[PDB]
């Protein structure tokens, strides 16, 4: 397939934006393409235009062994009704679809103009969908170490909150959206200090409103502690 | 958990007899574990003493990744229901067990005394989740190119029967049974050629009766030319 200019540049983005790098890139163009954009190009004449569908097949299986790898390695305590209850939460739709918006994947889909005048740029199942078989077109393109790199420190995150059955959702909107509602005034995230226990490098952040700590949250990244921070502030506003 | 005499015998065979040796062999004793075996020995105080439980956990996915990935490269042009068909055929409890037989996997398997006095080494599901435990040892231990170079000869096989929707079982024991019994006499495979096909090589393999040739069967293997002779002439006598 002959990728045309507004193709070449959304590919072109995706990397840069991203930061994820492909080396063939042909593996990342198909993998932002929903069925109904290789249907309506190929009725248009272009017959290599072909859907992430198979992609998203083997991206289904990429994603389950990367999951049970950090739950086999991460939980060795853990009852097995316990690994395949996190399993199945951290796979889910749910998951997949608050990943992909994360990364703005929606920007860079490929949609039949059908699709999308209907809304399916925001549609969960096609963000899910196209989130799979990224995995796999990277998969493909630079291995399995490639997905760990990329991955596996906001999957152990997940997969952390679940199993110790903490709801898990875009900790930062939510309160956002709480604080406010009732102050007025967006939550401040302040990195306060940064630690190395356990080996890693910890960053400790605190949310606060109008002045006030309103709790403070610990993870490997500014991002992850401020996500935390959220999370924890989110549930005792509540 | 430190393996006493008898542990230590059976995971030295299965090193030897298979030719798979593990720089870790708690992990492969791990994998031939059944629940019955690990219970068993807690209660009589070897506490380190797991079952293959959580491996044949992650085992499960390898085995998916695994016959995913030869799916997917394989058969570009199969539409993607073919490909979750031959995928949930080739992971099933069926395949694993006649792998795990081919592997004589039932001889390592550490078993409860009430576990193997009720025929649990001979039991489809007990056998094929340890070869999905053993699946994650490997892969584990070895890592994901080992396991390939283990299994994907082998696991493409089966999933050309699958995908050509013919029936997967063991051909050469089913065709033995039914010649024995209309001819007193059993089948004889004689490879009758070797060739380079633009590939590799390919053995050319005929299955007899009384000198008679009842079908050829093609592979890039002996072993798997044979299978496929015994396949064709078993599905001709059926005439």
């Amino acid at each position: 397939h002959h990728m045309n200019e507004s193709e070449r540049k959304i590919v072109e983005e995706f990397q840069k934006e991203t930061g994820i790098n492909f080396k063939n890139e042909e593996l990342l163009f198909r993998a932002l393409c929903h069925s109904s954009y290789a249907n309506e190009q190929n009725q248009a004449g272009r017959k290599d235009v072909e859907s992430n569908e198979k992609l998203e097949f083997l991206g289904d299986a990429v994603l389950e062994l990367f999951v049970c790898e950090i739950l086999y390695k991460k939980y060795p305590e853990a009852e097995v009704g316990d690994l395949a209850r996190v399993k199945s939460a951290a796979a889910s739709e749910e998951v997949l679809a608050m990943v992909s918006r994360k990364m703005n994947l929606g920007k860079f889909l490929f949609l039949g103009k059908g699709e999308e005048k209907t809304g399916g740029r925001d549609r969960d199942s096609i963000l899910a969908d196209a989130f799979e078989a990224l995995l796999a077109a990277i998969y493909l393109d630079q291995g399995y170490e490639k997905i760990k790199e990329l991955f596996e420190q906001e999957f152990e995150f997940y997969i952390e909150k679940i199993m110790k059955g903490e709801m898990l959702f875009d900790y930062k909107t939510a309160l956002q959206e709480i604080v406010q509602s009732e102050h007025k005034v967006p939550p401040e995230y302040i990195l306060v200090r940064t630690e190395k226990n356990d080996g890693d490098r910890i960053f400790v952040v605190e949310v606060r409103v109008n002045g006030k700590t309103i709790a403070t949250g610990k993870g490997r990244t500014k991002k992850e502690a401020e996500k935390e921070a959220a999370r924890i502030a989110y549930e005792k506003l509540l």
